């Protein structure tokens, strides 16, 4: 009813227990260490809440403009929360390595790997278990409800899977209707044929050859999308994650983004990329903080494996919407884009 | 002693209770409303923790260079936390006024005035109870709990950061009349500097330019009378224009004059961070009023008029600025050539 | 053709002239003072360029969804540029007051009042000359092309005037069509009548009276918008700037913002408010910097009039879209809003 | 000497020439493209100015506390400018790929490689020419102008901030074998500390726990061999893992151990700011590659394949990090109780 009761500050503000204080040798910065983590976990709970609601709205045959606006609003909110979480790292960096050394021994069985909510965010966004650098990540959890939650987050459709189903059903790709993919192939042939005819008229012979070489590079780019087998091979080696039809829809969305009907679906894709990039930015800032606190290896780490694992999470293997970042590779000028 | 147990996530993550969900009409954004406030309250607890530790270090006769560096580190930490809290406002602003309307009726007896930690931060920094804008109810009357009232009473009576910083400034080495005797040398430097300015102003060819400089030199003399005449300083303190004791103000001025000197650089950084904290609390106040206005306007159903909004706008005044004196110290500055040279 | 030539760095990077260096007594921070101002002026030129293009798109009878998206994009860009300009103040604050004192004497005839581009931004956004705290601001400019530019920025329709014409023509306000204003008045009567009937059933008599008192406060709020004469009086005393019909359109936009047809026009209004608030935030950060460099008064200022003028620019007199900030005062719950 | 004349806005504001406008097909966003780059180049000139002044202060036998404070102030200023430059990327990202396509063809001979000031910042900070990733053309070959080539050559041969910081670290008071003799005391402290760790590990009841601790103590001994055996340090320097001389590394380690001490706090802040600058240049590199990829993908018409994109991705490696050694100093830290006590 009143402020403190509505926010349950009785419970919230009685969850801070400094172990160095319990051992009668308090380290002032352990309080900051606890509060920073607790602020991360409150926001992880909010991100999970937003993600689950967006997954429910995406797990439907009909995705109208009203629901699309609501998804864009909540993805944008997650982007703001992730920027705030990236800014929480310089606050914990204000703790000196020597002060952290005076209480890190009490952490002992605790590990960053034991954050159930961080794993739930990764899985709900779409981090594939097979693409993780590897004890299996889920083995760290001994609690049955924690194991159940992890297992459910892996088997339930992730934002990656749901966004792909939505992209596959993009109105415009329909061969009976607008038939975008076929028109796009013809536009590429017409555009590239004109580029070859224009390259021949070049005065300097070195400039004529550079353009003919460049046009061949373009043809190889278009073979990677117009030949389903070349796309499938790229998917197999981890270079792509999207189904061939989801990729077609994402490309069409980027081509018509200035059109009122395609502007919000394009904003939805942009925010997915921003979320992906912000998670990587948190990963990078976290490794820099780990290195400034305890170096690449310290007493208690048993070598540099922990640090090296953290550095390997910065690879494109942990990027969920990897395909979205490369879509501008397939773009042709406005004059060559098939008219709506 | 695993991650979840060490951080007591059993307790921390079971403190979210949506009242709209309890009334069988859940509003999705109520969860954001609760989480945002809980993140503010966790950081308020950290700011209180840092403030209390800084107050203990300042409540001592001996404030060495090692303790000064530690105070500067923790004040800088509070600055970073306050910038983060200012950035939490745009997150809550993603909630639309219509969605907030569907759960604000459950808030009913709850009020932002009931945040004990926010009041504790204000009092521990140094907001005087007499300088608060009041339309009816005293700020402490909002708390019915005896331990909350006791905490508020203790934060008012215990020395604030404002009081403790003043005692530290009064004991500034350099002000000692037996030693460096800064205040007297400063007065002589002002006379020598201003007398030279008058002699230079007389040589001006244009009469309009000669008069502007003589008028400006008189403005300077009035500025220096406000600090060299203790009675003029005392009157400014009485009308709320100043908060510092005359000797604390002398110390603060001396610190700004010699900030480039190794011995005065950390004490100047300590003062700069107090100003930054003051300024950041005002920035949070401004962003909060903008958000309040965009959510419920200047008045809405349930507010009984515009007094809440008008009260929030009045907290943006210099009445709520704690280290008000620090912001105006450059008014008393003279050029490097005129500053009394340090011996050692 | 090459990088330096395309960006005219020959010209751009030969515009830095330290007067303290010319007088054989260089002050290192004068370089920062010049560069900071020059970076402000480059971005002021960009803001003016964006504003003029938005004014051209708004000065048309037909404002379609395609043009609305483009205006929202460029207003958002101006918001990002203004946040960057606010962040340039802490960079100049790194210069100590004593170092600024060693070169401020060379500034002499130069004044912040002589920034033609800052005045052009204020006028193009919509700062009324009559609402300025006052030598007239335009008297500071002796150059004929500068005076012409200022005069043109005052007489040409500002973003404030153009946004109002666009709001007046809002489809939905048409008495022949949707007729929003009349339906809104009826909804307010029905909603408030129900609030009175519900207030009577209250168990505590003190709670019943608070609600009846609150309902009367609501009726006085609605009289300020449903009685054109009360709106006109508020406009006369500077409390409002919008025409009665522009205000009706802005209110309707906020009520239906979740609807696909009203989402971009609402984003346009939100960005106008963000721009207004960011200009005020720059004004506040600028006065704080002025005070930390030269106090409320210093040698050369002839008293505190300069500082006091800067503090008076922080008032609602300099806020252009003042009306937009108070629109939530008129809101009724979703169930009471007239259905589209 | 009015505002516009003092800032030479006649010159500054007549440097914007849209090539799409010259070809009678203007693209509105080309103006943003030019202005953004011109704002970067103004700030690059400021960073170069600050760097050159810091290099002059560091190129001296006597580096007093007054000059150290001034270096810390200007390095902090460069940090703020770099954070602002990182924030200029989202502004240019508001330009759509299709609009950039309508004017990118006019850019033709222009290249980001032709920014002389960006190369000057890299070289003055300390990026070694041998550590650069090269696919064909040397980075300096991109410049046809003799004065540009001369500037690049001078920035490579003149002592960089990396070289100057190392000379300053070598002369660290405390390393002197006649005086405090830190390095030898540190080696003894490591032996005493590790020997006690071995004796404590033997008392463990569980055999698996006793072995983990003995394995960990061996990892520590290998870490200390990498710094106490000059040949192991020299091999790491040869393979690019380290850049510092063995004595510069000793000084940097000593500074981190005593950072809480008044005499070591500003030298530690100097090192922290060098790391922050290094890190912020990498953050700009990352944001720039993301923007390049969102505008023109990994390859587009006119790029002749993906070599440009692939080169930009390779600049994110530790090969381009100048003060690489500073980031790993906490690997050598021992607890406070084991750190050799300072005499004076
Ligand atoms: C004093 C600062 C910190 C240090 C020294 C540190 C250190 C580490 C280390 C060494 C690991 C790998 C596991 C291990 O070997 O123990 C790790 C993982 C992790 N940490 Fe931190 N950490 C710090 C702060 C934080 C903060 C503030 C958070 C936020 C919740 C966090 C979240 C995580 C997460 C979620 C992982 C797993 C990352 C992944 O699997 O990709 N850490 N950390
Ligand atoms: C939906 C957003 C919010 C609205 C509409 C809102 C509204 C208000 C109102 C109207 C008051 C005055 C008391 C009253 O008349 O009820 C107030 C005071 C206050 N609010 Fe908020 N608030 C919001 C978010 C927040 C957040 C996120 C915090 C952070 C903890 C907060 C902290 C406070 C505090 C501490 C006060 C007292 C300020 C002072 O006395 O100077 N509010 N708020
Ligand atoms: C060392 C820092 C600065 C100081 C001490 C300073 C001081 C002042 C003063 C005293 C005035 C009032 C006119 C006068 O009495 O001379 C003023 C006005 C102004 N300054 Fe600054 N200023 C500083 C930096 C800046 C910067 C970085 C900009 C950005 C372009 C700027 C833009 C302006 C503008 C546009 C005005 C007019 C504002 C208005 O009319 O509302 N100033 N400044
Ligand atoms: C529309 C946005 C931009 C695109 C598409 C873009 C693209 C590129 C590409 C492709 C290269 C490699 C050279 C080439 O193959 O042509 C490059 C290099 C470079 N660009 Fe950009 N750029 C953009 C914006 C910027 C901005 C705003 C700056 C700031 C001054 C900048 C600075 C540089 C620099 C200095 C390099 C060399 C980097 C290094 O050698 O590590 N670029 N850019
Ligand atoms: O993984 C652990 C951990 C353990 N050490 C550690 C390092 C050196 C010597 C002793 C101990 N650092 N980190 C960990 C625990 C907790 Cl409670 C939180 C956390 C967030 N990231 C990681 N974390
Ligand atoms: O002061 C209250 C409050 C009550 N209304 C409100 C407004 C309009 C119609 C109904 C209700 N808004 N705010 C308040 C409660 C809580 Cl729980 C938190 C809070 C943080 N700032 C303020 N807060
Ligand atoms: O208005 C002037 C000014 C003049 N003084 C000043 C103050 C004290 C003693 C001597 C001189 N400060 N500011 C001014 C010039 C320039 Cl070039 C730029 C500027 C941006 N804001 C303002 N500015
Ligand atoms: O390197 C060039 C460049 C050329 N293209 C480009 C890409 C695709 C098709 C046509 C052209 N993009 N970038 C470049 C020029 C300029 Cl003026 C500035 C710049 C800052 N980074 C890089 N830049």
């Amino acid at each position: 009813k009143i402020y403190g009761e509505y926010l349950m500050l009785d419970k919230l503000l009685d969850a801070q227990c400094m172990l160095s204080e319990e051992d009668k040798r308090p380290v002032h910065d352990e309080h900051l260490f606890i509060i920073t983590h607790q602020a991360y976990e409150l926001w992880f709970k909010q991100i999970i809440f937003e993600f689950d609601s967006i997954r429910d709205m995406l797990d439907a045959e009909v995705i109208d403009e009203t629901k699309t606006l609501e998804i864009v609003k909540r993805l944008n909110r997650v982007v703001l929360i992730l920027k705030l979480l990236v800014d929480q790292v310089p606050i914990l960096e204000t703790m000196t390595p020597l002060d952290f050394m005076d209480f890190r021994k009490y952490l002992a069985p605790a590990s960053g790997f034991q954050s159930l909510q961080f794993r739930l965010i990764e899985n709900k966004l779409g981090v594939l278990t097979e693409q993780r650098v590897r004890q299996k990540y889920s083995d760290v959890f001994s609690d049955e409800e924690a194991r159940n939650s992890i297992r459910n987050s892996e088997k339930d459709p992730s934002l990656l899977e749901l966004v792909q189903r939505w992209l596959e059903r993009t109105p415009g790709l329909e061969e009976s209707g607008f038939n975008f993919w076929a028109k796009f192939q013809e536009s590429v042939d017409r555009f590239l044929e004109a580029q070859v005819q224009s390259a021949m008229e070049e005065p300097v012979e070195k400039a004529k050859n550079y353009r003919l070489m460049d046009i061949e590079k373009r043809r190889e780019v278009y073979r990677s999308i117009f030949d389903p087998a070349v796309h499938d091979a790229l998917v197999r080696r981890g270079d792509r994650r999207f189904s061939h039809r989801a990729l077609q829809g994402a490309i069409m969305i980027t081509f018509y983004r200035d059109e009122p009907r395609f502007s919000q679906p394009h904003q939805l894709l942009t925010l997915l990329m921003d979320i992906d990039s912000l998670i990587t930015k948190w990963r990078y800032n976290h490794v820099i903080m780990v290195q400034r606190m305890i170096g690449s290896q310290q007493l208690g780490t048993g070598g540099s494996s922990g640090y090296q694992y953290l550095r390997s999470t910065l690879s494109d293997r942990y990027k969920v919407f990897l395909d979205l970042f490369n879509l501008s590779t397939f773009l042709i000028p406005r004059e060559a884009i098939p008219p709506l």
